[PDB]
């Protein structure tokens, strides 16, 4: 049948066809299959889909594969980036805030991504366990923008104080938008996380599952896989190490 692959709509809005099309012909060209893009607003919804072997395989975020791991969604590939297939949580405010350290956040307002983040959620609950509060009970409000370039617009234009991001995005961003990029400042960095690894349903098979793996680890070795990696931004992909991990699975079972 079609082999359908499930991404977020939010992270590229208009853009998402245009950056995933490359990758979507190769696993067309590796595995014979049609493939189809689904597309979902919320990493929620991408996760109920693997959850209910609705699509094959799934771009996620990294607290998605944590949650994803316990219904049987079974990792294939770890993109590396930058020369590192690891990454961390930048914290930003405008330089002219008076806002210097996520400290002086409290009681301020503050901007999420998508709910099921580490970069753009996760990872700032979890930090805010070490002296018991939670967002709700640390900052006077918050605000999910299912965005990291949304965020770095909200704290630009002032309508919050500081927001939790990809630490690639805002550097990325401070590039491509000079004026955004002199008016901001990274005031925390969340500790080092693996890179969201691609997933496979819980459905398919060990020979389907071994396929899609050599044909992830071995992409930066074909034309067309070069062509996708350069399309995506990605190096390579490598194999995945579980324990990269372990940072996010011990903060889920805090909350």
């Amino acid at each position: 049948g079609v082999f359908r692959v499930a991404v977020s709509s939010m992270i590229s809005p208009l853009e998402t066809m245009k950056g995933y099309g490359p990758v979507l012909s190769y696993i067309e060209q590796q595995t014979g299959r049609k493939v189809e893009l689904v597309q979902r607003r919320t990493y929620r919804e991408v996760n109920e889909l693997i959850r209910e072997n609705k699509i094959d395989l799934a771009f996620i975020c990294t607290y998605s594969f944590v949650e994803a791991e316990l219904f049987g969604a079974r990792p294939v590939a770890v993109p590396q980036v930058e020369g590192n297939p690891y990454y961390q949580a930048v914290v930003i405010t405008r330089r002219d805030s008076g806002i210097n350290s996520l400290e002086e956040l409290r009681n301020k307002r503050f901007a999420f991504t998508d709910p099921m983040s580490f970069s753009g959620h996760i990872a700032l609950r979890g930090e805010l366990v070490k002296v018991d509060r939670t967002p709700e009970t640390f900052f006077a409000s918050t605000f999910y923008t299912y965005s990291h370039d949304n965020s770095l617009r909200a704290v630009y234009d002032g309508i919050v104080d500081g927001a939790t991001i990809d630490s690639l995005v805002f550097r990325s961003s401070n590039i491509l938008y000079p004026e955004i990029g002199a008016a901001l400042q990274v005031v925390h960095v969340s500790p080092l996380v693996g890179a969201p690894p691609v997933v496979v349903s819980p459905g398919l098979s060990e020979e389907d599952y071994q396929l899609i793996r050599r044909a992830f680890l071995n992409m930066h070795n074909e034309p067309l896989g070069k062509q996708a990696l350069d399309t995506l931004f990605i190096d390579r992909f490598v194999m995945v190490n579980s324990g990269h991990y372990d940072y996010i699975r011990e903060i889920a079972g805090k909350i």
